[PDB]
Formats: structure tokens, sequence, C-alpha cells
């Protein structure tokens, strides 16, 4: 029997693994039934937890639960991005020769890990999710990275794959993987200008690619760091901080424990809106023992975040300028990230593109892994 290769979207907050088998891509769910797995690792006196198990115990173990390794990978410790991010993380980041390492307690001792070691643990979990589905060990993979990652970040991501025991067939960028998922590199002769609009993940990104005889050229990349998934969560947090003020007469904004528990509920409620018109928030003993039970409607979420959705258009206009292309020169518009599922986000982009239709047939939370899986099958078939 021949071994299939997997495609891995190694995400900032969630990772996704796919495998192409017999003409179709299967996005593989993990052992908790989740088609995406938190890019989290936690350490205890006896265990190293990865994915859902690590994320689900973050509230009581914040110093030894690592996340956001993608924000450190391939960077120098003195990078002002690293220094600003360190102020928000509850886990320790140390400087070892101008390279960051995360330091935690694990098995009764202090241990430090390079970002590519934390990402290799996430990769090992993705590998195991695929091996449980396929029933044999998986070692060939295509791993994706953002188009704006430099050579240091791409090489460090490849190193995480090597540490996880994977043969990294290729490192491809996330917008290229999305275009491959839709087969936009297989439309025959003639160039195709593709715009990839990625909203909902760790960072909002707009990229423009030109595909010519199967060859991809990145013409432009634009975005907004304050349009990541966390900024949508924080908008929901501020809204519920005001609701708790009106209902219980207390201001919880300066209580770290209360704000963190509310942020976890908000992030899950936000995602729950993909399958339901209304998501319930049930937080026991949120602040001073007061239970906070509420809900968020899709209608409210859309109005609350209207300005954030509108803030995505200026980066699209800037990417079109950098690429030296008119809106009418774009053949395909591709949606990536959970927020692109919202018909109001789709309407904003469709109207901006003068009525052009958008590609949304592949679940935007899965499109990057879907494309990485297709590319992995193509390289393994070769
Ligand atoms: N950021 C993120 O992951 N999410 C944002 C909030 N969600 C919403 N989905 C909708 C929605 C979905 C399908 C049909 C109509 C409406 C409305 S608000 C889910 C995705
Ligand atoms: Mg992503």
């Amino acid at each position: 029997a021949k071994a299939a290769a997997i495609g891995i979207d190694l995400g900032t907050t969630y990772s996704c693994v796919g495998v192409f088998q017999h003409g179709k891509v299967e996005i593989i769910a993990n052992d908790q039934g989740n088609r995406t797995t938190p890019s989290y690792v936690a350490f205890t006196d006896t265990e190293r937890l990865i994915g859902d198990a690590a994320k689900n115990q973050v509230a009581l173990n914040p110093q030894n639960t690592v996340f956001d390794a993608k924000r450190l990978i391939g960077r120098k410790f003195g990078d002002p991005v690293v220094q600003s991010d360190m102020k928000h993380w509850p886990f320790q980041v140390i400087n070892d020769g101008d390279k960051p390492k995360v330091q935690v307690s694990y098995k009764g001792e202090t241990k430090a890990f390079y970002p590519e070691e934390i990402s290799s643990m996430v990769l090992t979990k993705m590998k195991e999710i695929a091996e449980a589905y396929l029933g044999y060990p998986v070692t060939n993979a295509v791993i994706t990275v953002p188009a704006y990652f430099n050579d240091s970040q791409r090489q460090a991501t490849k190193d995480a794959g090597v540490i996880a025991g994977l043969n990294v067939l290729r490192i491809i960028n996330e917008p290229t993987a999305a275009a491959i998922a839709y087969g936009l590199d297989r439309t025959g002769k003639g160039e195709r200008n593709v715009l990839i609009f990625d909203l909902g993940g760790g960072t909002f990104d707009v990229s423009i690619l030109t595909i010519d005889d199967g060859i991809f050229e990145v013409k432009a990349t634009a975005g907004d760091t304050h349009l990541g998934g966390e900024d949508f969560d924080n908008r929901l947090v501020n809204h519920f901080v005001e609701e708790f003020k009106r209902k219980h007469k207390k201001d919880i904004s300066q209580n770290k424990r209360a704000v963190r528990r509310l942020r976890t509920a908000c992030e899950r409620a936000k995602r729950t809106l993909s399958s339901s018109t209304q998501a319930s928030l049930e937080i026991d003993s949120l602040f001073e023992g007061i239970d906070f039970y509420t809900s968020i409607t899709r209608a409210r979420f859309e109005e609350l975040c209207s300005d954030l959705f509108r803030s995505t258009l200026e980066p699209v206009e800037k990417a079109l300028r950098d690429a030296k292309l008119d809106k009418a020169q774009i053949h395909d518009l591709v949606l990536v990230g959970g927020s692109t599922r919202i018909p109001k986000v789709q309407k904003l982009l469709q109207d901006f593109f003068n009525g052009r239709d958008l590609n949304k047939s592949i679940n935007p939370d899965e499109a990057v892994a879907y494309g990485a899986a297709v590319q992995a099958a193509i390289l393994i078939k070769s």
C-alpha cells in the first residue's frame, strides 16, 4: 500500500489537517470531534497536553499553557512585535542569544522551549489526528505559512516539521493553499489574478496572486493587525462588560480573572454563531460570585462589529495598488477565515467589487488545509 501525504494549516489560534483520498479532501476531525484543533500546549507535573486538552485547562494553569507560538517563530527576541506581545502573555518568554524561548514548569522542573519546539508539538498532534483516521504512520506533509512570513519564519516552520518527524514536502503560503483548494492553478492557459480575503484568523490579510501556467507569483499582501480574531473577541468582551455593568451594577474591566473567563466564553460564542443564529454564554461565578448568563445573536454581532468589517476595504484597495491591478482585473475572489461566512461581510466585499461573486464553496475555516492536502497529494503522486 502507498502512504498518503497530509496538508497542515499550522494556524495562530487553530490548526487544521486534511488528506486527499480518491478524488476528495477529507478534513480530519480530532478525538473530541473538532475539525480544527487549538494551537495550544500545556505542561503539568506529569503530562504535556496538546490541542483541546491544553486549551480547556488554560484558566487555572496560565503560566504553563503556551499559545501564539506562531507570533514568535523565526523572530528575534528584540523584535518590537515580540516585545509588545510579551506584555499580553501570561507565560514567561526568555532571551537566549536574541532568540525567544518560552519557559514553563513541567514534571517538577523549569524547562524552556524554542517557538519551533512548541509548534512541533502542535504538528505532532496534527500528525496523530491524521494517523488515527488513516490507520498507519504519516510522515509526508505540506505545511502552510502566511505570505508575509520572511525566510527566517519559513525555515523555523520547516524546522518544527522536522522535529515532529515529518518530511516537509513543501512550505507554501496560506493564500496559495486557498487558491489550490479551488483548483485555480488548473484552469489551463492564460493567467489568473486571484484575490484572497482572509478574515477571522489571528491576523486579517489580503493577498493578490497571479497564476500563470501553474506558477504562483505573490503580487501584493496587505492587512490590519487590529482586525484579527482576537479583536472581534475583544469587541464582544467590551459589549458584555457593559451588559454586566447595567445588570449587576459592577465594573469587571480591571479584574484579570473575570476578563479572561469572559474572553473564553466570547471566543466560543463567536464561533458557535457559524452553526446557530444565537449562541448562549453561561459563566458561573464570573465576578464576586455572580453567575453571568447571556446570549449573542448573529444580528447583534454584525452591528457590533460593523466598523471592523468596513475597516477591511482600505487594505484591499492598497493591495490592488501594490499589485498594479484594477478591481476588474481580478478573476477570482477567495474567502478564508470564519468571519467570511457572514453574509454582511460577503455583501461588503461583493459591493466593493461591483457585484462580483465570491468563492465560498469550501468552508473558509478549512480552505487552507484543503489546499495544502491537494498540493501534498500532487507532490506525492509525482
Ligand atoms: N469570527 C467567526 O469565526 N465567526 C463570526 C461570527 N459568526 C457568524 N456567522 C454568521 C452567519 C453564518 C451563516 C449564515 C448567516 C450568518 C453571523 S455571525 C460565525 C463566524
Ligand atoms: Mg488562517
